[PDB]
């Protein structure tokens, strides 16, 4: 580790991380729905739709093994309620044995095929019931159709949304058992422990993102990476300033110059037990806080209070290391990279107009100190390509413009290789983290031509910022398949005021199914 | 039909040029294996050099002239490179002891030129035509191009060469002279020959569109624009009707009508129709946005970067559709029936304007809550789409300058396309390839649909939460097509060439390729 | 004079090129009577038609029969003289050697302005950058005095030169055909000196602020001084403190670079009949301080240019020290610092004390230039000089008065102002006289200090800033040239190096 | 401010300024800016593209 510098002694010196969550203590059973339902314990919830009939009445098909609940579930009573997506009701009653149980439903709309967005609404409705629940068991009954991946998605989402981050605080009780009834139970059972792993990778990314910039800085974040690597038996290395200077990472170091925290480059490695048939580098943007630098975030809407989210890329790569190091895929060697630093205003900061030199020898004219991410990524990409990998994938809260193009739901992916992009899109489908392919339009490249340096950091004119940033990064990958995932829009959940941990599953699915 | 005026100096029609100087150009295609003759004004070699970047010029063609051949020997030419967009002029006497002009334009090192590359090439060529009084041009192809790229070369040569002087008066260019002859030498030539006149047709469709777009809002208003379409329909023998206010009211087009309430020009709905002879295999509706000026309304375009001085262009989609009608009506494709539609009006500020907050009713009974009067296009398209689907067609394609958000997603080179049907989307992408008007497919993200739920009306015009306007806009439009394959091309970003300060006429070629194949 | 660094990658000096390929060009001026020889390279005729967008007509006799055929009226009339329009063709001459011939249109007005000639040269340069040439020949078929002719050469040299210091084949001969060529020959080497003074200044301005900081900029001035045998003295923070330059020092408090005060002196061999001080604004980067440059249009990314005035003065030092004028003593001054945001920076509201004892209330930390110049002016007057002339990128308001072409000059002395106006005429660097309007003086009355740094009300910023500076010169003829508008060439994305030739002409005549 | 196309006339205004004690200052019509009034479609632009 490294000592975290402090200003006052009340300054925190590490990021608090919960590894052992209540989620891990939930025992999960999956039963076949063809056999009827055991509803004699705790909260039972039916997921029901009504195809054709928009906002139609609720109707429960399943036979249950309790006469009190059976009468409650009869059609005359259930048709008082309707299936409008996310709508729920649940009632407390006494079973045949005079024990207290509760029974309800969540509407799943009138369309048979739930999207991942629809499923998230259902889970949220469920989470709301759980957040005011003190019964020890929850049973979920699927009277709708889902496939394996979506089912795993339902579990992951349920776990992530159920868990609440209390690390910075100074009603309900978490359940100890989860029961699922669904068609083909035996084929779905193997998704349960995968969902548990995907959940914590996501939750772990989320904890790092949510951690404010006084807790989470370049030294504490790199320490946390080291600790993670040690728990997982991963090779690790942290590059400090003297090593970075020797490697000539002038672009990366320029961004960190104004910070009181020393730049830290994180490099973790997973190597498979047997023969290695694919080498991958995963690269994450790691700005622990983006003030904007001298191009200060002062305009309205510029969201400076949320700029602790700017290492979301890093978080997602570390979350992926957790999933990969736990699931242990074969035949693959994976490098997890993040050039971590802080973008600050200081006598020592880099200036608009400065010309700096990347480690590949290119000089760069800085047009805007708030375009800091591509600078740190540029050196990290030159580092990654020197590892001789088959694939470089970077992931980053790179451009606000994503909010205007794809919005808060889909990330953008860009790339120099059609095959790598298709793999990313396939990973998107099976992970249910939606991504959309956007172009790298060469016609814009000329706008990056600097009068003095080898290249401009930004365009003066061209407003398509996400494409222009991609064009810039592209200049630091000579002959390796490379993709870039811009998650500036999708990373932070504005409505719920929390991170999504976007990308952990995307990247994990990418490395698992190649 | 009569255009209302405030004062007698107000224009009552759009000035339109049909017989352009490009049309008087005699074009001949010759096969390169016969060898080039070089007799008169300006012969340009299109030359590349694969592999060797900024490599030397070498003229591979057989030139049937001693003096000119001697001039073009490698030794003479090695001081020149092929860097894309580079040109040189040479001057010499040929065998007939006549002075002659010769040159080249560099086509780079990549053997396959993009459409952006080919455009850079034509632009270079065109500078050699400007400020030089020539009567003939000959172009010798020493690069490889497929038939579609060759056509694109001509379309672009024609379009970029034509200079629009309809509004010049005391300042016409005294030195503007157009060539009368164009010679092209190319390998396997008689294959290419039929591209020439197709190019000429595609050229004018684009230029016609461009002519309506560039025409300012005092010239191009709903009456004059709909008058122009009639005039075009008559010239092409297309069936036409222009629906006026009283019929629009009967059709209950309250969304469309609300946008135009504040204008001194009555709304005019253009409905043109091309029908093949024989069996109609496909029926298609093309729908263009026709806001002849977009001031924003009571949500006035007053913010920095709002581009209110360019908003004469907000009729670009409609112009694209009229330009398509020219090409279709000229080329006469078989087995199709095309409706060309535009709900035309002006979005103005008046005591008679619609206000933010108003609840209006579309022609399919849906009540809409107007959240911003400057999202006027999607309202006029709502009624136009409802009308389109009533025609009972197989495909509805609409094209619009709909969201400035496109400047931040794809920028100024690529249009966006959205839709409810994958096959139709892919046909559009295919047309994009063969028209060489670039389009990228963008998603309609259903999760945002809820942000358009209104507390009082059936639906909101705009989103509360979501800054992804192009997507929200497309979600809104989807609400007005119930059971038909539909696509939506957003051309707000690409319609206007900011660098050249003029229209691109974007989409005419795209839509025509769509209709043709 | 050791340059501090944050990381070991930080640059410790401004790269400078002194030997430019322009200095290896051999220039001949020939009389046009006798006719022009066309034997090699590129020959460009400068042509007008006094008509509008009229045809090109070549008057001069060319001693080559093939090229004469190319230049006959039937052929040239296909081209026109619209200002800046050019054509050139490769062809074989009498000797069957390849040569290129063409023209640059000079429009339809007989006497070209400095702006027109700039446009003509820019067209000429485009041809030079696009053709591998051993030699360029220019034939003057337009009228041009000695000063405009010199201007054509300076501009050609400067625009032809490409600055490559931060990146990771030129002509060897220039021929000039002009009527009465003997009168113009003496301007050639004068042009070469003026060219480099301008290019040198340009090099400092264009160099980014991580390269060009108060220490490396002052080191640069010392290097220059040594090469020219000028006396030099750099005042550091301890000296400046003894001299009590509080306005100057307060601006630089927020920087990691110490304030460095530059003082170069040229003295003539003989008796000194005139003493001059040239004072240049030397802010190596203007972030705006706590009044940060955060507003739309505030151009923070070009604030490396805020040292342009200093650059202008040092470029002059190069010309003066090379051309060695007599009977003058010239002091070259600049109070160099960096205006930054830090826990140490000066604040809005602060009250500071200039070295003449005046207390100043800071109303805006981004009006920093007038505070550093306040102390530089007090310093200069103590030298006992005849003239004080400052040059400064002082007010963005200049963009709204004169725009990007004309600098503004303010002053307390009409004779000095007219000397600058004359120097503007002969150097062809346009300047315009603007008033110091005393009715505005009262808006600078501070409630607490002796004087306000800025007005709260009056938007006539250039005038108020002049009124401010006027308080720090008591008994000396002083003029102030505001080059905020003209210093940076926005279209071309590079400095103009404005001011060097202007100041030099002022010193020389 | 006073602008003009004629030095004699500008001076009559300046002298009228002196004797009427209504202060006027001569400002230049800088011709380099004329090309920014060039219009692509009309004879001339009402306002400038680039000059402030
Ligand atoms: C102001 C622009 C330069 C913004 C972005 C880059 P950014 O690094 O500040 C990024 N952190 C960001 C994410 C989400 C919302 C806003 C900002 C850009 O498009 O370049
Ligand atoms: C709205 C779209 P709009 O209907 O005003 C459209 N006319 C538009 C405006 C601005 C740039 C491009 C196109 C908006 O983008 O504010
Ligand atoms: C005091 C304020 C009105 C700020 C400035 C003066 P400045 O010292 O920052 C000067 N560097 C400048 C030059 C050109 C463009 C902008 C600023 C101003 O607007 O004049
Ligand atoms: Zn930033
Ligand atoms: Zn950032
Ligand atoms: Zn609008
Ligand atoms: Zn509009
Ligand atoms: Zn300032
Ligand atoms: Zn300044």
């Amino acid at each position: 580790a490294s000592e975290v510098p402090q200003v006052v002694s009340l300054d925190p010196t590490s990021i608090p991380i919960e590894y052992n969550t209540p989620i891990h203590d939930i025992k999960v059973q999956v039963y076949d729905i063809k056999g009827g339902c055991n509803v004699e314990e705790g909260l039972t919830i039916f997921l029901v739709n009504n195809p054709g009939k928009e906002n139609g009445p609720v109707k429960i098909s399943s036979k249950v093994n309790d006469k009190q609940v059976s009468e409650f579930l009869k059609d005359e009573n259930m048709e008082k309620f309707n299936v409008k997506l996310g709508t729920s009701k649940h009632f407390y009653m006494f079973n045949d044995n005079k024990n207290s149980v509760a029974v309800g439903y969540v509407g799943c709309g009138s369309v048979a095929d739930l999207s991942e967005a629809d499923m998230k609404r259902v889970v949220l409705s469920l989470v709301t019931m759980l957040h005011d629940n003190k019964l020890s068991k929850l049973t979920v009954v699927f009277e709708i159709n889902v496939d394996k991946n979506l089912f795993r998605f339902f579990l992951e989402t349920l776990f992530y949304e159920y868990m609440t981050d209390e690390r910075f605080k100074s009603n309900m009780e978490y359940i100890k058992h989860l029961g699922v009834y669904i068609n083909n139970a035996d084929t779905y059972k193997e998704e349960v422990e995968k969902a548990r792993v995907y959940y914590f990778g996501t939750y772990y990314a989320s904890q790092l993102i949510a951690a404010p910039s006084n807790y989470c800085n370049p030294v504490s974040l790199s320490n946390a990476a080291v600790e993670l690597a040690q728990k997982l038996n991963l090779e690790y290395k942290i590059l400090g300033v003297k090593e970075l200077e020797e490697l000539k990472m002038g672009a990366y170091l320029s961004v960190g110059k104004g910070s009181m925290y020393p730049n830290k480059f994180i490099h973790l490695t997973y190597k498979s037990k047997g023969d290695v048939k694919k080498k991958i580098a995963l690269v994450g943007k790691g700005i622990t806080f983006d003030s904007g630098g001298y191009n200060l975030k002062a305009a309205p809407g510029s969201m400076i209070d949320l700029m602790k989210f700017d290492m979301s890329g890093c978080a997602a790569v570390l979350g992926c290391a957790y999933c990969v190091g736990t699931l242990k895929p074969e035949n693959v060697e994976i490098h997890f990279l993040s050039a971590v630093c802080e973008n600050m205003v200081s006598k020592n900061s880099y200036r608009p107009g400065d010309i700096i030199t990347a480690s590949n020898g290119k000089t760069i004219e800085v047009g805007n100190t708030d375009a800091e991410g591509r600078l740190t990524l540029a050196d990290a990409l030159v580092y990654a390509e020197k590892l001789g990998v088959d694939y470089i994938v970077d992931i980053a809260t790179l451009t606000g413009a994503m909010l205007y193009s794809l919005g808060t739901s889909y990330a953008g992916v860009f790339g120099n290789n059609e095959e790598l992009i298709n793999k990313i899109l396939q990973s998107s489908k099976t992970s249910n983290e939606p991504v959309w392919w956007l172009p790298i339009i060469n016609e814009y490249r000329a706008t990056l031509n600097s009068k003095y340096a080898d290249i401009n950091q930004i365009s003066s004119s061209v407003k398509a910022s996400s494409i222009v940033a991609s064009l810039f990064l592209k200049e630091f990958v000579q002959n390796t398949a490379w993709a870039h995932i811009d998650i500036a829009g999708v990373s932070w959940n504005f409505k719920a005021r929390k991170p999504k941990g976007f990308g952990v599953r995307l990247l994990t699915e990418f490395v698992l199914n190649d």
